[PDB]
């Protein structure tokens, strides 16, 4: 289950989404770790390079072999993600662990941001679909007219009086 | 919770998403690149209901994965199965400038629902000769020992 979180915290409507990729286990294809922040309008990513990723790890005393994805799990569940937005660059702060990290993000180009946003949208809908079934199973399992004169009611003979 | 489903229902990666919003109520089918909508209006919505709420029926179809889709150019049709009579809906391609904000908000709503559901789901120098600099300090004569 890839990590992701949304801001602002609480019952407020969603405004921004923070998620990351990479760190995939196994012998298959492995990509570099990158943090993605977006309001589904413009995509912000750290655009990490092998030299840049090590520099940030050395900045906060992190080893080159250490995986940053598990620590992003701590921030997402605990809602310790702080995002500051500017005109061009975005900063993400993770406070889920004993120390806080600051991640610098840059604007993702449109020709690349759109396919990532469109691929994410399909994945989230599938993931929402997948969660609900797992949650559902685990949680619980003309008459009256005178023919003599048309336009007038049929007349009956005077009934006199009876006795009850 | 807004009901939705992903197609194809098999283990293959999804290609289309069907969902409904705000019962202006409309049925939206999109492949994350183009958006198809019924373009329902208050006058047309009542007429279709007379011919046949729609969200509970759509929600039931999504849960049962009984939604059939046929896409052909700008014409799209959605078939819902599960009720006494099958419901067929006609969908038209939403224009790019009009479809962009709807796909814009679709990603945000889905992403929060992923996190919200997961949040609720979880709660359930040495060796150197000093006399001769830069050189090894020779060991003296040792001969041979007996063991």
């Amino acid at each position: 289950s890839p990590p992701l979180c949304t801001l602002p915290p609480g019952p407020e409507p969603p405004r921004f989404v923070c998620y990351c990729e990479g760190e995939e286990s196994g012998e298959g294809d492995r990509g570099g770790f990158n943090l993605y922040v977006t309001d589904a309008a413009e995509l912000w990513s750290t655009c990490f390079t092998p030299d840049s990723l090590a520099a940030l790890k050395a900045r906060f005393g992190l080893s080159a072999a250490e995986d940053i994805t598990p620590r992003f799990r701590a921030a997402c569940e605990q809602q310790a993600v702080a995002l500051t937005l500017q005109e061009d660059r975005a900063s993400l702060t993770l406070s889920g662990g004993p120390s806080a990290l600051a991640f610098d993000l840059s604007k993702v180009p449109g020709p690349e941001a759109a396919p990532r946003l469109r691929a994410l949208t399909l994945g989230l809908a599938k993931r929402v679909w997948s969660l609900e079934r797992r949650l559902a199973a685990a949680e619980e399992t003309c008459p009256g007219e005178s023919l003599i004169n048309p336009g007038f009611k049929s007349k009956k003979p005077a009934g006199g009086v009876d006795f009850d």
